[PDB]
């Protein structure tokens, strides 16, 4: 029986992917089954949080105590301005973890499942 609100996640560093692209690497402990837990990793791209928050907000409502900031529409989405969002972000996925509304959401589950968001 499927429950985010078990699963734990962090984002402990920005990588590279395709090395071109900036993502963020985002751990996944998944522990709403089993003595260990299952694990793994999936990288994001900046824009993929965005259509994420769209698609949420569309399907559920607005979350007031979890929100992206605005997007940056003028300038460059390089390492180093992916590098000052990363702390932002993991708050952001680890606050919509708790929501109850989300406890069975198929997109942020596949959000935060390795191999949409575009």
């Amino acid at each position: 029986p499927r429950n985010l609100a078990a699963w734990k996640i962090s984002i402990p560093y920005v990588d590279f992917f395709e090395e071109r692209i900036p993502v963020f690497c985002i751990d996944v402990e998944r522990n709403d089954r089993r003595h260990e837990p299952e694990h793994w990793s999936v990288y994001r791209r900046y824009l993929e949080f965005y259509v994420l928050e769209s698609k949420l907000t569309e399907f559920h409502g607005a979350f007031p105590d979890a929100q992206l900031p605005s997007k940056r529409i003028i300038g460059p989405k390089n390492y180093e301005f992916l590098k000052s969002k990363r702390e932002e972000f993991q708050e952001y996925l680890q606050k919509l973890l708790q929501h109850p509304e989300l406890s069975n959401s198929q997109l942020l589950a596949d959000f935060l499942s390795p191999n949409q968001f575009l």
